[PDB]
């Protein structure tokens, strides 16, 4: 049948196929050769020669060049594709390449090929980065996301190349190389090697500035998808060259030995527009790799100047506004009989103030905040809590009930809860007050589940083990209900109470033999507190308590921009130069930096002798 | 040799079995684990378990889970055909089978709980589930509380102890109601211990979280 | 000995004061809430509800946190409820406070040992 | 390495004791394939495994399916 030409394709044998090729021609006397397909994919003999990679192939693909040429069957030969789910338009080309062939891949390009074909396949567009292979739907990006660097080359060389082509998820060369770069111990440098290289041979800035269907740029791009290592070359990537230093992003200003003056561009990282790098990398809660990825210098600095110009005093005003409305709740119920009349207003108008701030704020975010532990997002609900509860509870005293000493006293025992929030801009106490919220959320919800456990099971025994009084004695035997028990269980544990042998019980010895064996259990379990606290801290220290503050501290900066209008946002960068570049430069920051062991002849710095 | 090394403990060389991979003729019938295809990174890889799957006596999976003579079942049960094949029996059906008991077993012991601090000193159905799961457990447990070998209890930790305490648990539960109908008193002194140890026994089932 | 005697020093001008802020916090929060959580006596009984001034409720609930006096339900108040909610949530963040000063031990001690 | 390591082989173990107490009829869900085309003899079952990797680069010519698709 037609499958004589598959096996034959296969096994690499030229002259059995070259046997029968000769006659298939004639054998349909002219056309459509539904021989050399298939109703299930879609194959060709061409493309099926090149999956199979037999070490005598190029005989095989040089007899197929004259078969098709001497049909005039190219146009459906050449370039084909496959109709059934997740393959769509996988030409040769896109195979050639990807079986690490470069000769064959020449010869095809030499005939012409397709060069710009769109893989448009639901393999090569996978739900997420494990289920498939998305390298960009093009056989240029598919030698770039590999490690073929000279296919490549002979690619961008060709006329018909197209560089800036889009691909159909609206990604680009660049997006797709940075959709890729998985890490470093896992892949290596060469994704950052094939960047530099494409956007070298490009030349021109519309590659990075090309916007993705998702409204993206590949800085943006490897900003949300956490590649750090992209990130850090492209917020650092200086070019020495002539008409190729446009592409550059740090400029050396000057540099006299050790010290030297870096210009960085912040031109998009900057929170000047909206979906900003700075923006987009504190702002995403989905990547854990924000803990190395914000290190950055043009992200660090900027996040250093900005405390210490606007966020330090809008932080200490906000603590010290928030300490007043919090003494001043205190002692409005405390010294309240059972002028300073201005103490019941600071307290109303204020949690109005709170209720509509975060009363907005609780749910315009996505719900990927809560998925994490810490995103900010708990204290949210803690704030907004305590400002309901006051304003609740003013309401129900001033109309028709007496609850104001129910649901206010939590006001200030939740108020003064919230004074440990504000220890944020302290380095050690903020460094104190992040394991408190860990600790609480990993480890001591862990015991209290199996300490109610053990609570619920020992409370209904001890409490049907006693003997039920006649009402002799009213309070009889302190263990009469399981609320009773397990409040005197509790006390025992915590070492206040008593262990009394005569509890007027049928079984006094089984209740003592019950009460033992709690204590036991309960002092296991206390022993795993420490042992679960061994399990988690040890491994990742100085890494899990400083490093996720700094990303809280980074997100309170970008917080404090949003609480300021337009005419206070006159702290932007410096420079505009407009002079580094042919183009309108927008902003620039220095950075200096000094080093002792590189030595080296700077030819390449901006203005001529130093100062700042 | 596949058993002999599944039960020997012979990591690297089971590991070398069961992905055996050969691409010469002739010989490719030896191999086990076959390529299905390959797309740069990815690759589909055709293991073959016929005689690893625990669909015939003393397969590779039985032998490499149930022998506690061997310390190396640590890094042993890591292997592909075995890591993935126990993932998809847990996604499978194993879920269902632990769910649905952990959920018996807690309306059995809150049944027990509510059944003997309520009780005097309708709602008269609470006397029976505790009984018949009882005798159940008595059964179930009770067959194959002996059908193990004696290297169970050599080890530390051989789910063998559990075995005990469910034990004792259903013993103290029925020789309680034994106690309470026919001549004893002593209805709140073994059963008691009931819900002492079976709400210890909830404990147990926290093995299908991780954390 | 002179080696037993640096951390003494040191774990204090670093540590204790940590939790010695978090701690007064809390101490002056509960305080104030369980002064006023009590009903107000009118005097039938003198010594009225252990908790009457601020002073005493901090001094109550620093002896309940060293495991030295009373946890009695009924201490002449309004709400019974709540002040048992307040006092059980005092001493589960008392206990996870002090848990932290291990876990500080931990992070101060380990790296710089001898 | 000592606190989930066994507990994964507590919960291999319970997933094996699990197959026990299914009757015939319930293990019906066994693995895929049924090919009899990888070798010439009658082959039982297979199992498939997906592995990305970014570091080797080879032509592969030894795969069993011409082109990929699961
Ligand atoms: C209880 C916890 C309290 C936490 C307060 C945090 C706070 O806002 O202080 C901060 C702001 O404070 C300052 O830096 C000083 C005041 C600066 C603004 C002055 C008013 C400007 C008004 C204009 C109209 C302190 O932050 P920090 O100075 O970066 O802290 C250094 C860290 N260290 C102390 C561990 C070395
Ligand atoms: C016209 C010009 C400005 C008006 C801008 C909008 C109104 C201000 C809203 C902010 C506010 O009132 O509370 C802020 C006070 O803010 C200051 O202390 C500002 C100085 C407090 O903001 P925060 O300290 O960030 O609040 C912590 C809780 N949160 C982070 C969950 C929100
Ligand atoms: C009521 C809890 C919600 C607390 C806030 C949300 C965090 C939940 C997850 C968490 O870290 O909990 C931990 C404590 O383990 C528990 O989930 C609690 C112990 C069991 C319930 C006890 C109830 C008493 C479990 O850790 P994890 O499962 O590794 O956490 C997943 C991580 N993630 C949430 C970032 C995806
Ligand atoms: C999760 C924990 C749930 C705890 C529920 C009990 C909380 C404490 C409580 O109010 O107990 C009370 C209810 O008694 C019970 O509800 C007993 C429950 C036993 C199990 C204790 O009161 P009691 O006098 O034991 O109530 C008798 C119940 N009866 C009137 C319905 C017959
Ligand atoms: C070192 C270790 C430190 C701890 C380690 C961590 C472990 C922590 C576990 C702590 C568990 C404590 C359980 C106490 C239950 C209790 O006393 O019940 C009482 C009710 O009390 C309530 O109504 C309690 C309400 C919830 C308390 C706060 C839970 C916070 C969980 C987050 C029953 O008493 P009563 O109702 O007064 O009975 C008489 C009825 N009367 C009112 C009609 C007269
Ligand atoms: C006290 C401790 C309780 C422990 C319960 C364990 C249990 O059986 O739950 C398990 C089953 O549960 C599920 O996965 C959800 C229900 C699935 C079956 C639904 C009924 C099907 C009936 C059909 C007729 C949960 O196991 P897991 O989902 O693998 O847990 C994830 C681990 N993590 C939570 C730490 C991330
Ligand atoms: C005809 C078709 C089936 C009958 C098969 C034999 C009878 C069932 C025996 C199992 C049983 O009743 O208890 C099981 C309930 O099982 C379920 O929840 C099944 C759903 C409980 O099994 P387990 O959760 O493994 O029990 C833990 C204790 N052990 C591991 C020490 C045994
Ligand atoms: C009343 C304190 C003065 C004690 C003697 C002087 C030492 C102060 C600094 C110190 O080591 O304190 C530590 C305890 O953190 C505190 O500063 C205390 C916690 C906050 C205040 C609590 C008050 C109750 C903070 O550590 P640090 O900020 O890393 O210390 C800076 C180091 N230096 C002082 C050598 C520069
Ligand atoms: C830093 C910590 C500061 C603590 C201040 C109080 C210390 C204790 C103390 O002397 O309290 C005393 C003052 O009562 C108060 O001063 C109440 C303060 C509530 C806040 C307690 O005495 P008193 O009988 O509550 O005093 C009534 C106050 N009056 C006469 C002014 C109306
Ligand atoms: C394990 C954990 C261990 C600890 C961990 C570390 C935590 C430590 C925190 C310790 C805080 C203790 C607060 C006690 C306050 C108190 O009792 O107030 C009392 C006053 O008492 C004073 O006047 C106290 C003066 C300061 C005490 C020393 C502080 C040292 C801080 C360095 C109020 O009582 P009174 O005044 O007698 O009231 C009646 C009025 N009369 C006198 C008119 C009759
Ligand atoms: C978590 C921190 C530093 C403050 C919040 C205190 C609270 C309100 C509940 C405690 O976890
Ligand atoms: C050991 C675990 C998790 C549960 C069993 C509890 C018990 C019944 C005695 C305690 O060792």
């Amino acid at each position: 049948l037609k499958k004589r030409i598959f096996a034959a394709v296969s096994e690499g044998c030229v002259e059995e196929l070259v046997e029968l090729l000769v006659e298939l021609q004639e054998l349909c006397r002219r056309f459509l050769m539904h021989k050399l397909t298939a109703s299930d994919t879609g194959k060709t003999c061409l493309m099926k020669a090149l999956l199979n990679i037999n070490p005598n192939t190029k005989e095989i693909v040089r007899i197929l060049l004259a078969f098709a040429e001497e049909n005039d069957i190219l146009g459906r030969f050449i370039n084909a594709e496959y109709t059934e789910e997740a393959y769509e338009g996988q030409t040769a080309l896109n195979i050639a390449i990807e079986r690490r062939q470069g000769d064959i891949a020449a010869l095809l390009i030499a005939a012409g090929a397709d060069v710009n074909a769109h893989a448009k396949g639901a393999f090569f567009n996978p739900k997420y980065q494990h289920e498939g292979f998305y390298f960009g739907e093009t056989p240029l990006a598919l030698a770039a996301c590999t490690n073929q660097p000279e296919i490549v080359q002979l690619l961008m060389e060709h006329e018909q190349t197209d560089i800036t082509s889009r691909d159909s998820r609206g990604n680009n060369i660049l997006h797709a190389l940075v959709t890729v770069a998985e890490d470093f111990k896992t892949q290596n440098d060469f994704v950052k090697r094939m960047y530099d290289m494409i956007l070298l041979r490009s030349g021109n800035w519309e590659l990075e500035t090309t916007r993705n269907n998702d409204g993206l740029t590949p800085l943006q791009l490897a900003a949300k998808m956490g590649k750090a290592e992209i990130l850090k070359y492209i917020l650092s990537r200086e070019i020495k060259e002539k008409r190729l230093r446009s592409l550059s992003r740090k400029f050396t200003d000057w540099a006299y030995g050790p010290v030297s003056s870096s210009l960085y561009d912040l031109t998009n990282v900057d929170t000047t527009t909206d979906n900003s790098v700075l923006e987009i990398t504190v702002y995403n809660t989905n990547i854990d790799n924000r803990h190395e990825m914000l290190t950055l210098e043009p992200l660090h600095t900027l996040l250093h100047m900005k405390w210490k110009k606007f966020a330090k005093h809008m932080f200490f005003l906000s603590f010290c506004f928030y300490f007043f409305y919090n003494i001043t709740l205190t002692l409005v119920s405390y010294y309240r009989p059972r002028l300073q009349l201005l103490g019941r207003m600071f307290v109303l108008i204020w949690a109005m103030c709170i209720s509509v701030k975060e009363g907005i704020a609780i749910f315009l975010l996505r719900p990927s905040d809560l998925q994490s532990i810490l995103s900010d997002a708990w204290f949210h609900f803690v704030f907004f809590i305590q400002a309901v509860l006051v304003i609740l509870s003013v309401f129900l005293y001033l109309f028709a009930y007496k609850e104001y000493l129910a649901c206010l006293v939590l006001a200030m025992a939740l108020g003064w809860a919230n004074m440990l929030y504000y220890t944020r801009g302290f380095q050690s106490m903020g460094m104190y007050s992040v394991m408190i919220q860990k600790v609480i959320l990993h480890d001591v919800l862990k015991f209290l589940f199996v300490y109610i456990v053990f609570l619920l099971g020992f409370g209904v025994a001890l409490a049907s083990l006693i003997e039920k009084c006649p009402k002799d004695n009213k309070d009889c035997s302190s263990y009469g209900s399981f609320s009773d028990a397990v409040l005197e269980l509790f006390k025992l544990t915590i070492g206040l109470g008593d262990l009394n042998i005569q509890q007027n019980s049928k079984y006094p010895i089984l209740f003592l033999f019950l009460l033992i064996t709690y204590v036991i259990l309960t002092f296991v379990l206390l022993l795993n507190m420490l042992i679960a606290l061994m399990g988690e801290t040890v491994e990742n220290v100085s890494k899990e308590s400083e490093r996720i503050w700094r990303l809280q501290r980074a997100r309170t900066i970008l917080e404090f921009e949003k609480m300021l209008p337009e005419w206070l946002r006159s702290r932007f960068r410096m420079g505009e130069l407009c002079k580094v570049a042919e183009d309108d430069f927008r902003l620039c920051l220095r950075i200096n930096e000094v080093k002792w062991t590189e030595w080296k002849t700077h030819v390449s710095f901006l203005n001529e002798d130093p100062g700042p």
